[PDB]
């Protein structure tokens, strides 16, 4: 196994070559491939000449476009503010679940708010070991008949870990970090031998401008600093006296044309302050307008002559996006100011001097100047993290992650070098961790910074707030949507994707505006930040909420999952279904499987619904399991048993009701199946005048109820299907869809020209054909999960937690960003 690292300079290739010698990662060999600039390396990676490089967030965006097709895979974790610990968050969630779902696991936290390494489930007496995230170490479960397991201690905090490491087995003459009672870093740190002191934030990163030799006054250190985003700054010497608003005509040093801190951040502010006569691409290129602003500059990678005049690279190296240009990058631009080739340098806080005292200070955009350690209040914006990138195909992602994880374990010299600063990686880097597997540049940079860097390259025509771009998941849907657009007078347009999750992505990225989602995609949509705009109202018995919008809705008409038993079976209650014989409509059904499997899992320590029951029928399971024993294949015997077809006599709503009456004690079905198959409503012989007053439903409190009281004695009601959009577009989509409904709904004034809720092109296109109308979602002041799902369903299926991961998109779309206001 090989990893080929692309380097951009002779200096960086030197450091990479040293790593090949010094860093011994078994199973994976590093090699180094030289190219002359950042862009030549991007192309080398695209072409397979190399596998990975580290990119500034501005280059991350550039590499993500079709020219190069690279994606970020590894970056340093950062933090925006202090958060609740995980254990305390989990406690709060589960205590907010549905109290009628009895016997749920409530985590046990310790005096620092972490998980006790032994976790227990009160109602079952089972204990197990957990990791720091509170996730069960599988195979450590012990039963109440046994003593609690012996679980290893939790991993130490960063500060306590690095303290114990530094001590080895007192470490004389070396820094030993000082930790607070919570095990985080004390704000002030001192070197126990040199006498120097400085400030750190809560995770131990140094605050620049605070390093203090002994005998001097130290700057005040802020406590509880969890904002570890990097900030773009403008740095100047204290011997000059201009302010930010007087930058016109000065000499400037920039980290580089493609860097977010050297280009995007300052240009963004130059434009917001109208220091720059530029606003759109009709006014020329931004680089040209900047060329008219400064007199001479060093901006590596530029083409305008004055914007390279101040660089000092020899011959073809001059003004190259490469360390062979001595003024390239953050520490290059600072050097350019130091040697007085510029009056101001544009870089980021992590490249500022460590020492408090000296000739440098910060130029604030509000036309004041402030000390180096005040960058959080004197900056040109937070900027995104930087990242290691590879091909979008990801053929080398695992080898790159393995190598860097193991090199970091062995403490290889990744993050400094005698040959120079910021070679291969930023010298300020401390750890590189893998990014979510579905991350791309949009989700890594965040919509705000992504749009901001797009905005400097093209005129981004924002689509109209009076048009809803509907996202379709198959060709018949697209055709029905084009017919809607033709009568809509421009209010409706169409986009095409392959599945609902890709529609969610398009809505997030501003390529579409709305889509109808089945219940099973809503957790993912709500977790990514979309909101229900309107919902499908399916109650055929009441059209009043559809006639007069805004009206009160007595019953929304959604199905309610119930547990169905015969009145003859007086001994069975909810609390004793273990080992009984159960009938499921099929594996994957929500009212007959997901809702029951969720409740069994929450009350029995995730013990399989397979093992929970005795002999059952659940079409879709493997034919050899105890979930197919009750399954009667086909009356016309063929290889049709436990099958996902009407071949299986026990498949579906009515089929599970068969399995109950024939050979079973309980069936999980919607509340409608019994009424559709009793009172002689089904002609078949087995339901021969079978009486609705011959069955009951099981309540979760151990009681029972006649099947007519499904409203207050159900496993869980389902939520309606929902039309979701971005938070800011809810009001638009509601207004447009309600107007369309008055024209083309079931009582539409123009229903002869188009019908929203049916079609000849197929079934349930865009909306479900049984929809009565779309009802605006009345947002309540509670968690959106509880608001949309209802507490019962949220608890039953997701444990009332925001931490389930039904889709691998969720970790990408919830990734946190470094954006401004
Ligand atoms: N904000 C809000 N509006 C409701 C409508 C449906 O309204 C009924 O279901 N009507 S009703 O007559 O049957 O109550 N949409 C939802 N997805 N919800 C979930 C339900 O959760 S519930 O609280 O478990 O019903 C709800 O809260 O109603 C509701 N939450």
């Amino acid at each position: 196994r090989h990893v080929q690292w692309c380097t951009i300079s002779h200096l960086e290739q030197k450091k990479c070559n040293d790593l090949v010698g010094s860093c011994n990662v078994p199973d994976i060999t590093l090699a180094c491939v030289y190219r002359s600039s950042t862009e030549n390396c991007m192309a080398a990676i695209k072409d397979g000449q190399a596998d990975a490089m580290f990119l500034d967030s501005g280059d991350v965006y550039k590499a993500s476009l079709d020219h190069y097709n690279l994606k970020p895979i590894i970056a340093e974790p950062y933090s925006l503010h202090r958060e609740l610990t995980k254990c305390l968050k989990h406690r709060q969630e589960s205590l907010g679940g549905d109290k009628m779902v009895k016997g749920r696991y409530i985590p046990q936290c310790d005096e620092k708010g972490n998980y006790h390494p032994v976790q227990c489930h009160a109602s079952t007496g089972y204990c197990w070991c957990v990791n720091a995230n509170g996730e069960k170490i599988e195979g450590t479960n012990t039963t109440p008949v046994q003593t609690p397991p012996t679980c290893p201690s939790q991993v130490l905090t960063k500060c306590l870990k690095e303290r114990q490491e530094a001590l080895g087995g007192i470490a004389i003459g070396r820094y030993i970090p000082q930790c607070d009672e919570q095990g985080n870093y004390r704000p002030m740190q001192c070197h126990g031998s040199t006498g120097y002191c400085w400030c750190v934030n809560a995770i131990g990163e140094k605050i620049e401008g605070t390093n203090t030799p002994p005998g001097n006054t130290q700057p005040t250190c802020q406590s509880h600093d969890w904002d570890t985003c990097h900030y773009a700054v403008a740095v100047v010497k204290n011997s000059s006296t201009f302010q930010f608003g007087q930058l016109k005509g000065k000499r400037s040093c920039h980290s580089g044309l493609s860097k977010t801190d050297g280009w995007n951040a300052p240009v963004n502010v130059f434009v917001e302050k109208k220091l720059l006569p530029w606003d759109g691409l009709a006014k020329g290129s931004i680089e040209r307008a900047v060329s008219k602003f400064f007199s001479a500059s060093c901006i590596p990678g530029a083409t305008e002559t004055n914007l390279c005049k101040q660089c000092i690279g020899e011959e073809e190296k001059k003004c190259k996006s490469s360390h062979d240009e001595p003024y390239y990058g953050d520490h290059g631009a600072f050097r350019c100011l130091q040697e007085d080739k510029g009056d101001v340098a544009f870089l980021k806080n992590t490249a500022l001097p460590d020492e408090h005292s000296g000739v440098y200070e910060l130029l604030c955009p509000d036309n004041t100047r402030k000390p180096l350690n005040k960058y959080k209040e004197c900056n040109l914006g937070k900027v995104p993290a930087d990242a290691v990138v590879t091909r979008k195909a990801g053929d080398k992602t695992k080898d790159i992650n393995d190598f860097l994880l193991e090199a970091q374990k062995k403490k290889c010299k990744l993050f400094g070098s005698p040959h120079g600063k910021d070679l291969m990686f930023d010298d300020s880097t401390t750890h590189l961790a893998p990014l979510p597997s579905e991350i791309d540049a949009f989700f890594f940079l965040g919509v705000k910074w992504y749009n901001a860097m797009k905005a400097l390259t093209e005129d981004v025509k924002l689509p109209s707030k009076n048009k809803v771009r509907w996202c379709t998941i198959n060709k018949p849907e697209m055709m029905k949507c084009k017919d809607w657009a033709a009568v809509s007078g421009g209010a409706i347009a169409c986009t095409e994707a392959s599945c609902p999750e890709h529609c969610v992505k398009q809505i997030l990225k501003g390529e579409a505006d709305a889509v109808t989602l089945d219940v099973q995609y809503m957790y993912m949509a709500l977790m990514c930040g979309l909101l229900p705009a309107v919902e499908e109202y399916p109650n055929k018995d009441d059209f009043h909420p559809c006639q007069i919008p805004g009206s009160t809705i007595k019953d929304f008409g959604t199905k309610r999952a119930v547990a169905l038993v015969k009145k003859s079976n007086k001994d069975i209650k909810w609390n004793n279904l273990k080992g009984k014989k159960s009938c499921h409509t099929h594996v994957g059904d929500i009212p007959g499987w997901v809702i029951p499997a969720g409740l069994i899992s929450n009350q029995n320590d995730n013990i399989d619904i397979e093992s929970f029951f005795g002999e059952s029928c659940a079409p879709g399971s493997d034919t050899n399991s105890k979930l197919c024993k009750l399954c009667i294949g086909d009356p016309e015997n063929p290889s049709t048993r436990c099958s996902l077809s009407d071949k299986e006599a026990y498949y579906g709503n009515e089929g599970a009701f068969r399995c109950l009456v024939e050979k079973g004690d309980v069936a999980f079905v919607p509340h409608t199946v019994v009424f559709a198959n009793t009172d002689g409503k089904n002609p078949a012989e087995w339901a021969k005048d079978l009486k609705s007053e011959d069955f009951e439903i099981l309540c979760l409190d151990g009681s029972r109820a006649p099947v007519t009281n499904y409203r207050g004695c159900n496993l869980s009601g389902l939520p309606p299907r929902a039309i979701v959009t971005r938070e800011e577009s809810v009001s638009d989509v509601v207004r447009i869809l309600i107007n369309q409904q008055s024209l083309y709904g079931r009582n539409g004034f123009e229903k002869d020209m188009f019908q929203m809720f049916s079609s000849a092109k197929g079934q349930n296109l865009l909306f479900n054909d049984e929809t009565q109308c779309l009802i605006e979602f009345d947002r309540q002041p509670k968690d959106i999960m509880e608001d949309y799902f209802g507490v019962r369903y949220y608890t039953a299926v997701y444990s009332a937690s925001r931490s389930a991961v039904p889709s691998e998109l969720i970790p990408a779309c919830t990734f946190k960003h470094c954006s401004n206001s």
